[PDB]
């Protein structure tokens, strides 16, 4: 909750990082926008623009989503876990914040279920 | 905080710092500046230095920054010092981007 852009070796190259990055978050975008539908949130708005992807649950907080270029990460602020950070896992074929192991697409569902009270499925 | 307090003082704040950085864009040279605000989010793309990104949380009453060189801050309103206050290293919002805007692109900036 201190460092920002911190050096690494292990450099995916830029090419590579926008082709998964570009359609995890695109895969996202469509199946939450579903959600919104099969569900009444009050003030539900998914949006995206000028590479950041904004999922508004009215009352309830707002999800922010971006791709951090240099780091070849996925950055996301959650309203009920904060923030992390995601890297791609050749071996496990996902995006995995390390500080707990956590896959990108199982977190948001867990947390999304115990917000809205209905499941979805990102996998 | 009441929520309708909330939403006038966040938007004043994200509002004044939009027309300040567009300002400094136009005075200052920087490859790939881009700053634009969409559905309550504040984002700055400094080009190849990273992305800023500013946004109300609502339920906690703060205003949520992340930021390339020092990653992620909340900010509580302090009624005593009329600034945004991230309570963990007392830092003010507007002097912190202050600050990492001059050591990122050489020229000073007044955010007040």
């Amino acid at each position: 909750h201190s460092s920002g852009l911190v050096p690494r070796g292990s450099h995916m190259q830029e090419e590579e990082f926008h082709k998964l990055a570009n359609f995890t978050i695109n895969h996202l975008l469509e199946k939450i926008e579903d959600y919104g539908d099969n569900v009444q949130i009050d003030g539900f708005d998914i949006d995206y623009g000028n590479e950041v992807l904004t999922l508004k649950l009215g009352s309830l907080g707002t999800y922010v989503l971006n791709k951090q270029t240099p780091n070849r990460q996925i950055w996301m602020s959650s309203p009920v876990s904060g923030p992390s950070r995601f890297d791609w896992d050749r071996d496990a074929n996902a995006w995995i914040y390390r500080r707990t192991e956590a896959k990108l697409h199982k977190l948001l569902e867990e947390e999304l279920e115990n917000l809205c009270g209905e499941p979805i499925q990102l996998s």
